[PDB]
C-alpha cells in the first residue's frame, strides 16, 4: 500500500505516496 502521506513532509493534505 502506499504510504499515506497524511502532510508528513510534502504537501500539508493527507494522500497515499505511491512512490518506490
Amino acid at each position: 500500500i502506499c504510504i499515506f502521506c497524511c502532510g508528513c513532509c510534502h504537501r500539508s493534505k493527507c494522500g497515499m505516496c505511491c512512490k518506490t
